[PDB]
């Protein structure tokens, strides 16, 4: 845990998912957001086609893999990262692969055969997904799921609701570097980790 010395101004931010208030995603807003919005688009488009998949079948996956992966099934195709792979729940003879959601955040158990290569063209993007946390606040006892389903709401978590995002502190977890911020939904500002704490969710 550290302050951030010459912290920059505010920025408006969307919350795109959240684990909990110490690991959550939010995306800049901005004009790469739009970009994204083609991107899911033409990709669910692509990957639609039985046609496309059969030209992107992988014969091996591994982990830190970037692959083209659905969210429900004949739904919309994102970029995902494999972080890890696994049996099944369900049935050992079967695998999974745990998709990490390069521009949402988000994380999800997906058979592997359900998976395809990704085009090369198709990572030009920024992925859009930054990892964060709620800065001045911890869990009341880690946290408490009705208290992550508050924050979910406070955010209105991957419903496109601009917050005012101030970076305080950070902590390192190569190694990467994730900044604790404050969210604010100005209407007046609204602290979110305020929110939480005043309602007894936090210390």
């Amino acid at each position: 845990l550290y302050f951030q010395s010459n912290a920059g101004p505010s920025i408006e931010v969307y919350v795109s998912a959240v684990s909990s208030p110490s690991r959550f995603w939010v995306q800049f807003v901005g004009p790469q957001v739009a970009q994204l919005d083609d991107l899911v688009a033409h990709m669910t488009e692509y990957y639609s086609k039985k046609e496309n998949r059969e030209a992107h079948t992988l014969r091996h996956v591994s982990v830190g893999q970037v692959v083209a992966a659905v969210f429900r099934h004949d739904g919309r195709w994102y970029r995902a990262r494999v972080h890890d792979i696994r049996p099944n729940e369900f049935d050992s003879s079967q695998q999974v692969a745990d998709v990490f959601y390069l521009d949402y955040g988000d994380s999800e158990y997906v058979a592997t055969h359900e998976l395809c290569e990704l085009r090369a063209d198709l990572l030009r993007l920024r992925f859009q997904a930054m990892e964060c946390f709620l800065a001045g606040v911890r869990p009341a006892s880690k946290w408490h799921p009705q208290a992550v389903e508050r924050f979910e709401e406070l955010t209105q978590v991957a419903r496109w609701k601009a917050l005012v995002s101030r970076t305080c502190t950070y902590k390192k977890t190569k190694d990467k570097e994730i900044p604790g911020i404050k969210l604010f939904d100005v209407t007046g500002e609204l602290d979110v980790g305020a929110v939480l704490v005043a309602e007894g969710w936090a210390v």
